[PDB]
RNA sequence: GGCCGUGUGCCUUGCGCCGGGAAACCACGCAAGGGAUGGUGUCAAAUUCGGCGAAACCUAAGCGCCCGCCCGGGCGUAUGGCAACGCCGAGCCAAGCUUCGCAGCCAUUGCACUCCGGCUGCGAUGAAGGUGUAGAGACUAGACGGCACCCACCUAAGGCAAACGCUAUGGUGAAGGCAUAGUCCAGGGAGUGGCGA
Protein backbone atom coordinates (compact mmCIF):
# COMPACT_ATOMS: atom_id res chain seq x y z
CA UNK A 1 0.00 0.00 0.00
CA UNK A 2 2.44 2.60 1.12
CA UNK A 3 6.00 2.60 1.54
CA UNK A 4 9.20 4.49 3.77
CA UNK A 5 9.61 8.64 2.80
CA UNK A 6 11.65 8.98 -0.02
CA UNK A 7 12.41 11.77 -3.17
CA UNK A 8 12.21 8.93 -5.67
CA UNK A 9 8.76 6.99 -5.93
CA UNK A 10 8.47 3.92 -7.35
CA UNK A 11 5.87 2.92 -10.29
CA UNK A 12 4.57 0.36 -11.59
CA UNK A 13 1.43 -1.39 -13.29
CA UNK A 14 1.50 1.05 -16.87
CA UNK A 15 0.87 1.37 -20.49
CA UNK A 16 3.72 -0.78 -21.77
CA UNK A 17 3.22 0.42 -25.65
CA UNK A 18 4.81 4.74 -25.34
CA UNK A 19 8.08 4.78 -26.34
CA UNK A 20 11.19 6.35 -23.83
CA UNK A 21 11.15 9.99 -25.60
CA UNK A 22 7.48 9.63 -25.76
CA UNK A 23 6.66 8.52 -22.08
CA UNK A 24 9.25 11.30 -20.16
CA UNK A 25 7.27 14.20 -21.63
CA UNK A 26 4.17 12.18 -21.02
CA UNK A 27 5.35 12.61 -17.29
CA UNK A 28 6.77 16.09 -17.15
CA UNK A 29 3.32 18.29 -17.00
CA UNK A 30 1.49 16.30 -15.35
CA UNK A 31 3.40 15.85 -12.66
CA UNK A 32 4.98 19.30 -12.35
CA UNK A 33 2.69 21.12 -9.98
CA UNK A 34 3.82 19.72 -6.74
CA UNK A 35 7.39 21.28 -6.81
CA UNK A 36 10.49 21.01 -8.56
CA UNK A 37 10.96 17.89 -10.47
CA UNK A 38 14.81 16.16 -10.62
CA UNK A 39 14.90 13.18 -13.40
CA UNK A 40 12.52 11.08 -14.90
CA UNK A 41 13.96 7.65 -15.42
CA UNK A 42 12.25 4.89 -18.02
CA UNK A 43 13.54 1.88 -19.36
CA UNK A 44 11.90 -0.71 -22.00
CA UNK A 45 13.82 -3.71 -20.67
CA UNK A 46 11.75 -6.77 -19.31
CA UNK A 47 12.61 -6.10 -15.76
CA UNK A 48 11.81 -2.60 -15.84
CA UNK A 49 9.46 -1.99 -18.41
CA UNK A 50 5.81 -0.92 -16.99
CA UNK A 51 7.63 0.90 -14.14
CA UNK A 52 9.08 4.49 -13.61
CA UNK A 53 11.14 6.44 -11.43
CA UNK A 54 10.38 10.05 -10.66
CA UNK A 55 12.57 12.34 -8.22
CA UNK A 56 11.18 15.41 -6.80
CA UNK A 57 13.35 17.85 -4.78
CA UNK A 58 12.10 17.60 -1.55
CA UNK A 59 9.62 15.39 0.21
CA UNK A 60 6.93 17.72 0.64
CA UNK A 61 6.52 17.44 -3.32
CA UNK A 62 6.60 13.66 -3.14
CA UNK A 63 4.52 13.31 -0.56
CA UNK A 64 1.85 15.61 -2.88
CA UNK A 65 1.95 13.69 -5.64
CA UNK A 66 1.85 10.54 -3.68
CA UNK A 67 -1.76 11.88 -2.60
CA UNK A 68 -3.30 14.04 -5.51
CA UNK A 69 -2.61 11.90 -8.16
CA UNK A 70 -2.76 8.75 -6.49
CA UNK A 71 -4.02 5.81 -8.92
CA UNK A 72 -4.41 7.83 -12.09
CA UNK A 73 -5.76 6.62 -15.12
CA UNK A 74 -2.24 6.87 -16.80
CA UNK A 75 -3.67 5.79 -20.42
CA UNK A 76 -6.52 3.64 -20.04
CA UNK A 77 -4.66 1.92 -17.19
CA UNK A 78 -4.36 3.19 -13.37
CA UNK A 79 -0.85 3.37 -11.56
CA UNK A 80 0.72 2.05 -8.20
CA UNK A 81 2.88 4.51 -6.36
CA UNK A 82 4.95 3.47 -3.82
CA UNK A 83 8.17 5.34 -2.61
CA UNK A 84 11.53 4.19 -3.48
CA UNK A 85 12.78 1.89 -0.83
CA UNK A 86 16.45 1.95 -2.13
CA UNK A 87 18.28 5.57 -2.52
CA UNK A 88 19.10 6.83 -6.02
CA UNK A 89 22.96 7.32 -6.90
CA UNK A 90 21.62 11.04 -7.26
CA UNK A 91 20.63 12.17 -4.22
CA UNK A 92 24.09 10.03 -2.71
CA UNK A 93 26.06 12.38 -4.98
CA UNK A 94 24.27 15.65 -2.98
CA UNK A 95 24.47 14.67 0.47
C1' G B 1 37.31 -36.51 -79.59
C1' G B 2 42.64 -39.15 -79.33
C1' C B 3 48.26 -39.02 -78.45
C1' C B 4 53.50 -36.11 -77.41
C1' G B 5 55.71 -32.18 -74.81
C1' U B 6 55.48 -26.74 -72.26
C1' G B 7 54.17 -23.27 -68.35
C1' U B 8 51.00 -22.16 -64.12
C1' G B 9 47.60 -23.97 -60.34
C1' C B 10 46.42 -28.52 -57.14
C1' C B 11 46.66 -32.56 -53.60
C1' U B 12 49.73 -37.03 -51.87
C1' U B 13 54.71 -38.49 -50.51
C1' G B 14 59.83 -37.11 -49.01
C1' C B 15 62.62 -32.95 -46.89
C1' G B 16 63.72 -27.63 -45.07
C1' C B 17 61.31 -23.99 -41.51
C1' C B 18 62.26 -16.68 -36.82
C1' G B 19 55.27 -18.58 -37.88
C1' G B 20 49.66 -19.46 -35.66
C1' G B 21 47.62 -23.50 -32.49
C1' A B 22 46.65 -27.21 -26.34
C1' A B 23 46.79 -30.96 -29.87
C1' A B 24 45.09 -32.52 -34.37
C1' C B 25 46.26 -29.62 -38.09
C1' C B 26 46.68 -24.75 -40.82
C1' A B 27 50.67 -21.14 -43.05
C1' C B 28 55.40 -20.95 -45.75
C1' G B 29 60.36 -22.55 -49.11
C1' C B 30 61.32 -26.28 -52.48
C1' A B 31 62.07 -30.98 -54.97
C1' A B 32 59.46 -36.11 -57.24
C1' G B 33 54.80 -38.51 -59.02
C1' G B 34 48.85 -38.35 -60.42
C1' G B 35 46.64 -43.85 -57.14
C1' A B 36 43.21 -41.24 -53.86
C1' U B 37 39.27 -36.32 -52.69
C1' G B 38 31.72 -38.56 -48.57
C1' G B 39 26.59 -37.29 -48.38
C1' U B 40 21.88 -34.57 -47.99
C1' G B 41 19.03 -30.31 -48.20
C1' U B 42 19.01 -25.06 -48.96
C1' C B 43 20.31 -19.99 -51.45
C1' A B 44 20.08 -17.94 -57.03
C1' A B 45 21.00 -12.28 -55.63
C1' A B 46 24.60 -7.91 -56.68
C1' U B 47 26.45 -8.80 -61.17
C1' U B 48 29.31 -1.58 -61.41
C1' C B 49 33.84 1.91 -62.00
C1' G B 50 38.99 2.11 -62.12
C1' G B 51 44.27 0.12 -61.21
C1' C B 52 48.50 -3.19 -60.37
C1' G B 53 51.16 -7.88 -61.71
C1' A B 54 52.36 -12.26 -64.87
C1' A B 55 54.99 -17.87 -67.06
C1' A B 56 54.71 -20.98 -71.30
C1' C B 57 54.09 -19.62 -76.10
C1' C B 58 54.26 -15.80 -80.68
C1' U B 59 57.23 -12.22 -82.74
C1' A B 60 61.97 -9.20 -83.81
C1' A B 61 61.90 -2.94 -84.69
C1' G B 62 66.48 -1.17 -81.32
C1' C B 63 71.22 -3.43 -80.00
C1' G B 64 75.36 -6.70 -80.27
C1' C B 65 77.35 -10.10 -83.58
C1' C B 66 79.02 -12.33 -88.31
C1' C B 67 78.52 -12.55 -94.12
C1' G B 68 85.73 -8.30 -94.93
C1' C B 69 82.88 -2.09 -96.00
C1' C B 70 78.15 -1.02 -98.78
C1' C B 71 74.24 -3.48 -100.91
C1' G B 72 71.25 -6.99 -99.32
C1' G B 73 70.92 -11.14 -96.16
C1' G B 74 72.18 -14.81 -91.38
C1' C B 75 72.23 -15.18 -85.99
C1' G B 76 70.85 -14.34 -80.94
C1' U B 77 67.68 -11.22 -77.96
C1' A B 78 62.16 -8.72 -75.41
C1' U B 79 61.87 -3.39 -73.87
C1' G B 80 56.66 -5.76 -78.62
C1' G B 81 52.54 -9.22 -78.34
C1' C B 82 48.90 -12.80 -76.66
C1' A B 83 47.49 -14.83 -72.48
C1' A B 84 46.87 -19.31 -68.16
C1' C B 85 45.92 -16.50 -64.30
C1' G B 86 47.75 -13.68 -59.02
C1' C B 87 45.82 -9.62 -56.76
C1' C B 88 44.12 -4.14 -55.37
C1' G B 89 40.84 0.63 -54.44
C1' A B 90 35.66 2.17 -54.45
C1' G B 91 30.51 0.90 -55.05
C1' C B 92 26.97 -3.13 -54.63
C1' C B 93 24.74 -8.35 -53.02
C1' A B 94 20.53 -14.02 -52.01
C1' A B 95 19.55 -16.89 -48.02
C1' G B 96 22.86 -18.33 -42.38
C1' C B 97 25.14 -15.23 -38.96
C1' U B 98 26.84 -9.87 -35.39
C1' U B 99 24.29 -5.57 -34.03
C1' C B 100 19.80 -1.60 -34.44
C1' G B 101 14.30 0.88 -36.26
C1' C B 102 9.08 -0.50 -36.57
C1' A B 103 4.69 -4.02 -36.33
C1' G B 104 2.38 -8.81 -34.32
C1' C B 105 1.51 -12.69 -30.82
C1' C B 106 3.28 -15.88 -26.52
C1' A B 107 4.72 -14.80 -22.00
C1' U B 108 6.22 -10.99 -17.32
C1' U B 109 3.19 -7.23 -11.63
C1' G B 110 8.50 -6.65 -12.10
C1' C B 111 13.39 -1.30 -6.98
C1' A B 112 16.61 0.03 -10.93
C1' C B 113 20.44 3.26 -11.73
C1' U B 114 26.25 1.35 -18.04
C1' C B 115 23.53 -1.78 -21.00
C1' C B 116 20.39 -6.77 -22.39
C1' G B 117 13.37 -12.53 -22.97
C1' G B 118 11.64 -15.28 -26.99
C1' C B 119 9.69 -16.26 -32.35
C1' U B 120 8.12 -15.05 -37.47
C1' G B 121 7.42 -9.60 -41.00
C1' C B 122 10.29 -5.65 -43.98
C1' G B 123 13.96 -1.54 -43.43
C1' A B 124 19.07 -0.41 -41.75
C1' U B 125 23.96 -2.50 -39.99
C1' G B 126 29.43 -5.28 -38.77
C1' A B 127 32.34 -9.93 -39.89
C1' A B 128 33.30 -13.65 -43.56
C1' G B 129 32.17 -15.00 -48.84
C1' G B 130 31.02 -12.84 -53.76
C1' U B 131 30.79 -9.36 -57.87
C1' G B 132 34.73 -6.65 -60.49
C1' U B 133 37.84 -11.29 -63.19
C1' A B 134 34.42 -15.34 -70.08
C1' G B 135 36.44 -16.31 -76.30
C1' A B 136 33.22 -9.25 -77.04
C1' G B 137 29.19 -10.19 -74.59
C1' A B 138 23.98 -12.34 -73.33
C1' C B 139 20.41 -15.54 -70.70
C1' U B 140 19.26 -20.59 -68.02
C1' A B 141 20.06 -23.79 -64.31
C1' G B 142 22.84 -25.92 -61.06
C1' A B 143 28.14 -27.04 -57.97
C1' C B 144 33.55 -27.38 -57.49
C1' G B 145 30.67 -22.11 -54.62
C1' G B 146 27.67 -19.62 -49.94
C1' C B 147 24.76 -21.70 -45.84
C1' A B 148 22.70 -25.63 -42.59
C1' C B 149 23.18 -30.53 -41.19
C1' C B 150 24.74 -35.71 -41.41
C1' C B 151 28.72 -39.35 -41.94
C1' A B 152 34.01 -41.18 -41.71
C1' C B 153 38.82 -40.06 -39.71
C1' C B 154 42.29 -37.35 -36.44
C1' U B 155 43.01 -34.78 -32.05
C1' A B 156 41.54 -33.56 -26.90
C1' A B 157 42.27 -27.91 -24.75
C1' G B 158 37.49 -26.69 -22.01
C1' G B 159 33.84 -29.41 -19.43
C1' C B 160 32.87 -34.56 -16.95
C1' A B 161 35.00 -38.58 -14.19
C1' A B 162 38.58 -40.96 -7.74
C1' A B 163 40.26 -43.00 -11.94
C1' C B 164 41.79 -46.91 -17.67
C1' G B 165 39.46 -42.53 -19.70
C1' C B 166 34.84 -39.70 -22.32
C1' U B 167 33.35 -35.79 -25.63
C1' A B 168 34.27 -31.14 -30.56
C1' U B 169 32.27 -25.34 -29.77
C1' G B 170 39.29 -27.83 -33.06
C1' G B 171 40.70 -29.91 -37.63
C1' U B 172 40.81 -33.41 -42.39
C1' G B 173 37.37 -35.36 -47.23
C1' A B 174 42.45 -31.11 -53.79
C1' A B 175 42.40 -27.28 -57.04
C1' G B 176 38.60 -26.02 -61.56
C1' G B 177 33.12 -21.81 -62.31
C1' C B 178 39.23 -15.38 -64.82
C1' A B 179 32.09 -18.19 -67.64
C1' U B 180 31.71 -24.79 -65.17
C1' A B 181 27.21 -27.68 -67.48
C1' G B 182 23.95 -25.73 -71.29
C1' U B 183 21.60 -22.28 -74.94
C1' C B 184 23.28 -18.00 -77.45
C1' C B 185 26.05 -14.88 -80.10
C1' A B 186 31.27 -12.76 -80.88
C1' G B 187 36.25 -14.91 -83.28
C1' G B 188 39.04 -18.58 -86.60
C1' G B 189 37.64 -21.63 -90.65
C1' A B 190 36.36 -17.53 -94.96
C1' G B 191 36.47 -10.80 -97.16
C1' U B 192 38.36 -6.08 -97.16
C1' G B 193 40.59 -1.92 -94.81
C1' G B 194 43.75 0.78 -90.77
C1' C B 195 48.16 0.52 -87.12
C1' G B 196 52.82 -1.75 -86.22
C1' A B 197 58.58 -2.90 -87.57
K1 LIG C 1 49.34 -33.60 -71.00
K1 LIG D 1 56.22 -24.52 -34.81
K1 LIG E 1 37.15 -15.13 -59.54
K1 LIG F 1 41.00 -32.58 -21.39
K1 LIG G 1 40.02 -18.05 -69.30
MG1 LIG H 1 44.31 -38.75 -59.59
MG1 LIG I 1 19.48 -15.17 -62.60
MG1 LIG J 1 70.67 -5.07 -87.72
MG1 LIG K 1 73.72 -2.56 -93.76
MG1 LIG L 1 62.70 -18.27 -78.08
MG1 LIG M 1 57.47 -10.60 -72.05
MG1 LIG N 1 38.65 -4.14 -63.80
MG1 LIG O 1 31.47 -10.37 -66.72
MG1 LIG P 1 46.87 -33.21 -45.44
MG1 LIG Q 1 33.17 -15.74 -61.03
MG1 LIG R 1 39.63 -21.12 -66.71
MG1 LIG S 1 31.28 -22.83 -70.37
MG1 LIG T 1 39.86 -11.85 -89.95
Amino acid sequence: PETRPNHTIYINNLNEKIKKDELKKSLHAIFSRFGQILDILVSRSLKMRGQAFVIFKEVSSATNALRSMQGFPFYDKPMRIQYAKTDSDIIAKMK
